């Protein structure tokens, strides 16, 4: 029957371009609320048929798309706790109760997302020749696509909510975090100005059968496209705009109009329920909901009705979520950016205050500061032997060799030496940073480090006495080494001979004196 | 007397089902602002009276059954401080002084809160055939509730903003820092949406009670319910619906009205003052309330009326402090959600610097991206060996026995060991990694642990060079072994005899050199 | 921790006194941990000058 690992390839991309489908389609379930139209020709009102066949299509071509993946983790392997397998885990391809692994939780939410509730309203109506049905399919579209968001909108939260905890593919920028908080700001536009548009055709569908009622020579029946040929349509027909236009008007300027649209005379009275192109409602109604999400609802005016109101609500706390986590992400993201450079400040501003507290003078509070400036410049707030000391031994001897070979053989008693013991000293090498006119060492000061310089120039005197240049490449610091070598010293740090001052600014790779007898004491 | 001991279960539900009683004390003191309502039949001002009886009902028992509470606190233990005690804390059920530490302190702002103050101005109100004390329910309801306010909001302060600090029944998700400054919001809206509907009302009561008194043939005791059958209202009947109205009339399209209403002139053109249905005043004022907190005061167009002008800035406040909260909040949970992917991110972009500042050869670079990559794949930024140490001995012992003691029971010269031994064998071994191509160990090199693979795939050449394969749960380094349990070699890392690539991504557990010369000095 | 423990008064106003105290003398500064984070020059030069008349 062959039932899959878990890590198998084929189940890489399958659950690549599945995701997808998870994400696209709640981007199709807010097009079945573009259903409902007004034909302003005949004061009607209507389905929208070449855009129901295309939502239909375009959710079922996703569903049985998605049908071939409770049809493979049908086939699926899972890890089960034991001490016997040496490698974390059992994998079971036996398909008796694999079955329920998958049938226990997991599948009843994903079951109920493709079953076509939208499809099968869509269907009786598109299939007659009878107008009568515009009723059923306005009526089970809201809350059929409301319910159905729950297991569609559980179906993508573990492979977004925690995708975003830790993610699979992405290290270094700002194109999954602002980009996908943003985008989550369009989707949600995308629902909310749906549902806009859809409970702005409810209450002027309302309007209209209360308007039609008052008159008394008309039915609700002969509101909808598809009635036309009725006895009484034709006594109708010619009181239609004046007892639609009386009653059932839309503008933005009446305070007092015949019937209360609310937040939803925008849609009517700009006339995009009645609108023929489909670019033009789209855009206006996802305008609508970008602009009443970010704001918050501010500024809506909602009518005295109950379920407008609530609508309302539901509006000014959606957005008052989006954007509590698109800024929550936003500065999760900067102030992880920018925590080296926050970091030297905070330890900048420490050294202020203490240089402040002790009351140094103004020559070693300068020297204080030239220091830390110089090892901003220079490591950036990296701790180069915390990140050295946390990779392999093979690629830290690799990294090792390849930064500090070349020093560690020029100096001749370590050049001719070895290959074994010289990858056991530059493994102890760290780096030392040296500001302008610093004393390396002093003549009779402990000698307690052998330095090797990388960068800039430095200086010795010893006893106008006899000055001798260093710069990129030479070392300094023999007296440690051969009394190191020696055995016939004890733990006596030899005295310096020379005054070393650094002429540049310098940098270099350290040995201390405790780090040059453990490779002294290698022979 | 039985004075109960402080950790009973019976006071963890008479503290269960008591903050909540705290909690749904503070939603029912808003439900007194609705009682003004308008008969817009006769253009009287009334009090809704099944709605009186309904707060004043709730409101009572929620208070008497909160009597059961300092009725309760009367049988209290409490912990004082003592050397004796063993415990940290003595129990005192002594009754004569524990009456003096529940009434010193926490006794008067818990006593000012069961008062039936907005109880009582209901009570004489509705039973009497008079109406000319609906001035006196409505004088007497605005200021006690709003001083209140204080005693009731302090009794739920420590139960909440330090039952946030260190929550009790919560650990995992967003359903307690969300959920609870969402609806903080809800409540203060729910507050403020009272405070509305009731000043509205008081704006209408003094615009009445100014145009009845230029019209001079009316007392302001006409204006009120009940005060239909008194003499010179029957002269004041016929000109109510034109002195009321060329006064008193609310639109929101005029700019200079006759009587300016300000923020409230939404309450009174809406008509919810005078509405029938509670829900729809309800609701039309609590998203008024949230409205307007949401946003600030925006939309506000107050008069020149210094009271209204003061609650606007108290909304704008509100809305600040409800909004900024919420997103600190909502930051805070994110933050700490994220928080090993942004310091994968943090120190990637460390080793990124520290490599570009080296210079080191991309085939170097590389190898340090896809170990840490592979590192952040398997571990997540957890770092196991804190996470184990940090654990109780035994249960120390029983999670290593769990992970390792297959490992190390397939070793020769462990498995018929010991089991004292081994079990103090595996609990020094950590977790290792190698990325794919990494040599574990190549010849000339000391053998510095021994590895029990946990996943992937090795191999191992020796001197087509007599190849061997290794994959998961066997080991390598048995070279270490038979050295360490031997007392002839000193601390002498032997030398390696095989070069052992990683073919795949592999997992070990590492068993170091000194951690074995502890496990081979126990004989 | 001082509640968890139920100290006495007279010890619980110790540790506050000495916490108010470091904190207005340090400003949360650990000292020690920015002398040891200098040149071992500049380190000298700084003790040299913060406690060579105390030691002499």
């Amino acid at each position: 029957k062959k039932i899959f690992d878990p890590q198998d390839k084929f189940l890489l991309y399958c659950n690549k371009l599945f995701v997808a489908s998870c994400i696209l389609s709640v981007f199709v379930d807010p097009f079945f609320f573009y259903l409902p139209v007004i034909n302003a020709e005949s004061k009607c009102l209507g389905i929208d048929r070449k855009l129901a066949i295309t939502a239909s299509t375009l959710r079922t071509f996703i569903d049985v798309f998605y049908l071939a993946h409770m049809a493979l983790q049908l086939r699926t392997a899972y890890i089960a706790p034991s001490s016997r397998v040496f490698g974390r885990g059992e994998l079971v391809i036996d398909p008796a109760q694999i079955a329920k692994r998958y049938l226990q939780r997991w599948f009843i939410i994903d079951f109920l997302s493709v079953l076509p509730l939208p499809q099968i309203v869509v269907w009786r109506f598109l299939q007659s020749s009878n107008g009568s049905d515009v009723l059923a399919t306005k009526q089970a579209l809201l809350f059929i696509v409301l319910v159905q968001y729950i297991p569609r909108f559980l179906r993508v939260l573990p492979l977004t909510s925690e995708l975003k905890r830790t993610a699979g593919v992405f290290a270094e920028t700002a194109w999954a975090g602002a980009a996908y908080y943003l985008l989550l700001y369009m989707l949600a536009s995308h629902i909310v100005g749906a549902f806009w548009y859809l409970l702005a055709l409810e209450r002027n569908d309302a309007c209209w059968q209360e308007a039609c009622i008052d008159a008394g020579n008309c039915s609700t029946d002969f509101l909808y496209c598809g009635n036309q040929n009725m006895d009484g349509y034709a006594v109708w027909n010619r009181a239609k705009e004046s007892v639609l236009k009386s009653k059932c008007r839309a503008d933005l300027d009446d305070n007092n109009p015949p019937f209360d649209f609310g937040i939803y005379t925008q849609a009517l009275s700009s006339g995009i329920v009645s609108s023929q192109n489909f670019i033009v409602k789209y855009c206006y109604c996802l305008w609508w909901g970008l602009q009443n999400l970010s704001t918050l609802g501010q500024g809506l005016e909602t009518s005295t009705y109950p379920m407008e109101i609530i609508f309302s609500i539901s509006l000014a706390i959606s957005g008052l979520i989006l954007f509590a986590l698109l800024i929550g992400n936003m500065q999760t993201y900067l102030q992880s950016l920018t925590i080296r450079l926050e970091e030297m400040r905070v330890k900048r501003r420490d050294s202020e205050q203490w240089m402040h507290h002790r009351m140094l003078p103004q020559d070693l509070r300068e020297r204080v500061r030239r220091y830390d400036q110089y090892k901003w410049l220079e490591t950036r707030g990296v701790d180069e032997e915390y990140l050295v000391q946390n990779l392999p031994k093979d690629l830290r001897r690799d990294i090792k060799r390849h930064l500090c070979l070349a020093l560690v053989r020029r100096v001749p008693l370590f050049k001719s030496m070895d290959d074994k013991l010289l990858d056991a000293i530059c493994m102890r090498l760290k780096p030392c940073l040296f500001t302008e006119s610093t004393y390396l060492v002093r003549e009779g000061d402990p000698v307690d480090e052998m330095l090797f310089i990388i960068r800039g120039r430095l200086e010795s005197v010893t006893t106008f006495f006899n000055r001798s240049l260093l710069k990129e490449g030479e070392f300094c610091g023999e007296e440690l080494l051969t009394w190191a070598l020696d055995p016939k010293s004890g733990v006596n740090l030899p005295s310096s001979t020379r005054t070393v001052k650094a002429l540049t600014e310098v940098e270099a790779f350290a040995l201390t004196s405790e780090e040059l007898k453990f490779v002294a004491s290698q022979f």
